[PDB]
């Protein structure tokens, strides 16, 4: 039984976000203050398991079982930057819900409990 209250968290830090990703059941997410660039917010999804190449750049194999990406907010509409896709959604209800059927950039549709 979790909330959105404790799914979002703008002090939480990345490392904080992975950690509970990786301690949480599979295709919980959790959105946190994104200090990348204004206007942005830091979408974080746990998976069920690695790829099937496993080629972690600079990073532990445990990062892959997290997936954190930075979503931009313009005035094309709200995509996450990281692909060359760019959807370009309504809000981040938008690309969350809608995550929940097309995933694109995680690996795995996005799981919302309890909303």
């Amino acid at each position: 039984m979790d909330t959105s209250k404790f799914w979002y968290k703008p002090h939480l830090s990345r490392d904080q976000a992975i950690a509970l990703l990786k301690d949480k059941d599979p295709g919980a997410f959790l959105i946190r203050d994104s200090h990348s660039f204004q206007g942005a917010y830091g979408l974080a999804l746990k998976v069920a398991t690695p790829p099937p190449s496993a080629q972690p750049w600079k990073g532990d194999p445990v990062e892959q079982l997290v997936r954190h990406f930075l979503i931009e907010t313009g005035p094309k509409g709200v995509k996450i930057k990281g692909c060359p896709s760019e959807p370009y959604f309504g809000s981040l209800s938008a690309l969350v819900s809608q995550h929940s059927i097309s995933p694109i950039s995680l690996p795995c549709c996005l799981r919302i409990p309890s909303k």
